[PDB]
């Protein structure tokens, strides 16, 4: 069921913004490895003298990388005279999330109908303020209020990337693609489940779509998907939701699922490109796990289709509506917290409807169970 | 001339280390960009519950990516109960370094016959000492003392990378290759190069090999290079070195020239990935410049020879001695600091001496008498 409670307008995910200490080289990296092409800029050579931005594009998905310059090129600047192009921006505050956390996510950024009633509704029920509404140049308003740990969900509306950023020119754009075309859905880890579901779910009006205790928020057409996990404990193998906690120091985002229109051919060029530059992909399932497919999704996969996924260790999960592929790398940077999902979807034909086939969470059994027919 | 001064006995240079807030996403970019290899890690898989650090290999040149992890990890630990395998690395001066002055050289390394009685004699001749003599497993000694701003010169001497640090298998480690062979010489640049030299050659020995004053300093066979520079004020242009020094927050490490047995194809391979992850290209100079080549180095390079040097924006230079190829990276990260040099040398045959054909000094000239014409 769908209450459709949404407490404002919310149309789509519109950018994800990473805090980094170098932006140049994690942009490039992810460019490479993810097959994003470099779209905007906001950094010194645009007049900003505060933080160097950096957006890459891949269809709907938009990645933007953020690292501050020397405080000391804008000391004599105050917020009405920034040259800063994100408003939200702050020297400290970057170098606090980055110190503390290493590479990953700062905002998490949805476009509204209008972000000044997004953030006045959502504060009024409980969110906590992070940045107030900012009007850029008469066509933009972005704010920010608290989501998880130190990581903001960002409120964009437009009146017609952002103001102040400017379209990189042709020899610095590669058209580079390897079929990723949006954000599916972003989660975060978080000590406690249910505190965090009450306080997201409070101020949004959002509804309810081994090692975790997991539940997942939803927009009233359910395309914007916000699962949070807690970790459970007691267990023999340590919960990977705590050992994220531990590494990142608290709270924060855990996983990017990003919807490709092709998952073989993500996964092919990806995979071409892990050890020179690109990103690591987790240990496949055992060949048990593809001779179950068959009997599993036999009347959705071709056999050469099944073989398919077993080349690139593709994933496949199945619910009342829907079918999933899917698939995990490894860690992002230094640290084991945070990491990027591939998924198709098929099935929930009306347009796809968001969610179509689940989140896999039926494939800890299937792996649990074909892990223990491969040691026979 | 050269009075082969040396206060100790050094070999050759040994390892550039970068200073990182990620040492993956900096390593990853890298290796792609300039074909290095992944040889060796200490990090969380090894035992480090301290710092990441990935090691980089093309021919003899070895760049060392170093981040720090979560001080929480090791917060047990004392230093004579360490996991770091780096015992210089301290969790604040790598944080405080990288706020500072953003990604960048912490340590220019040299392999030298005792890196204790290098350290020493250095600090008796007075070196500021930084890191004192540690003796990794009975077999690897390494020694830091301040060098300029804050980058350290390391000794590390050898009983027969380091203890600690582990091959990295197969499947991780992709043979990139793009001709790149040895560290051909590393340069600092300082507010004022009177001091600097006079503390550096005077706790090494090293004796004496617009916009800026420059001088080299060189070990005994002159394969040890250490230019320094200083900026020129009051002129038409403003310095790139001052531009250095404001946006660097103070002195640190310019540039490193990167020696290649085969500059063409080092530079075919880089610029083919410059838009894909690699490393950008200063602008080429004018075909002004590649005419006035033949009258320059035609008796050196063949007509075919120096198209190819414009076709790739090759630089040439000639001395007494040798004739040198060079061209300039944009910046490696986001501020205007450091840069890489691609250089190959030709002459000075007996091996080839250090330094042939110098550093490129003639070029000034040559670029803006060839930019006059080029306005014609
Ligand atoms: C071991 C089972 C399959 O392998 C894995 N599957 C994972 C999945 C399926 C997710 C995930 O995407 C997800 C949930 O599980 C529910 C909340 C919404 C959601 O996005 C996250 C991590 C996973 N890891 C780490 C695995 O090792
Ligand atoms: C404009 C002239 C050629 O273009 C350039 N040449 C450069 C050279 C030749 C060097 C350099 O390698 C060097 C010195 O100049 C003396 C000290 C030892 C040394 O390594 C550094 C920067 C340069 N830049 C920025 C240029 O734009
Ligand atoms: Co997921
Ligand atoms: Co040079």
């Amino acid at each position: 069921k769908n209450p459709k409670s949404d407490k404002f307008k919310v149309k789509r995910f519109h950018h994800i913004e990473f805090w980094c200490g170098d932006a140049t080289n994690v942009a490039r990296r992810f460019s490479w490895g993810l097959g994003m092409r470099f779209s905007a800029k906001s950094d010194l050579s645009t007049g900003n003298m505060v933080h160097a931005s950096y957006l890459l594009t891949s269809g709907d998905l938009r990645f933007l990388f953020t690292a501050p310059y020397s405080p000391s090129l804008s000391a004599g600047e105050i917020k009405p005279t920034t040259t800063a192009s994100i408003p939200s921006f702050d020297h400290g505050s970057c170098r606090s999330f980055f110190s503390s956390h290493g590479l990953g996510v700062r905002a998490v950024a949805i476009e509204v109908e209008d972000a000044e009633s997004a953030f006045s509704i959502s504060v009024a029920n409980g969110a906590i303020p992070s940045s107030p509404p900012i009007v850029l140049n008469e066509a933009v308003t972005i704010a920010e209020v608290k989501l998880y740990g130190d990581v903001v969900l960002r409120y964009v509306s437009y009146k017609a990337f952002l103001p102040g950023f400017e379209r990189v020119e042709d020899a610095s754009s590669f058209p580079l693609d390897y079929g990723i075309r949006r954000l599916d859905h972003a989660v975060g880890n978080v000590p406690e489940l249910g505190p965090a579901l009450t306080y997201v779910a409070g101020f949004t009006g959002f509804h309810q779509f081994s090692g975790l205790n997991s539940a997942v928020l939803a927009s009233n057409d359910e395309m914007v998907l916000l699962p949070i996990n807690e970790p459970v404990h007691g267990t023999k193998r340590k919960s990977q939701i705590q050992t994220y906690l531990e590494h990142n120091e608290g709270a924060g985002l855990q996983h990017l699922a990003l919807m490709s229109e092709d998952i073989f051919r993500t996964l092919r060029e990806m995979r071409k490109r892990s050890s020179i530059g690109g990103f690591d992909f987790m240990p496949s399932p055992p060949p048990t796990y593809y001779q179950n497919l068959k009997k599993r999704v036999g009347d959705v996969l071709s056999d050469d289709q099944i073989k398919e996924c077993e080349e690139l260790g593709i994933l496949v999960d199945r619910d009342d509506q829907g079918t999933l592929l899917q698939i995990f790398t490894k860690p992002l940077g230094d640290r084991p917290t945070i990491f990027i999902e591939i998924i198709q979807r098929v099935g929930c034909m009306m347009y796809q409807s968001g969610g179509c086939g689940g989140f896999g969470k039926g494939n800890f059994s299937e792996l649990f169970k074909s892990i223990e027919e491969y040691e026979k």
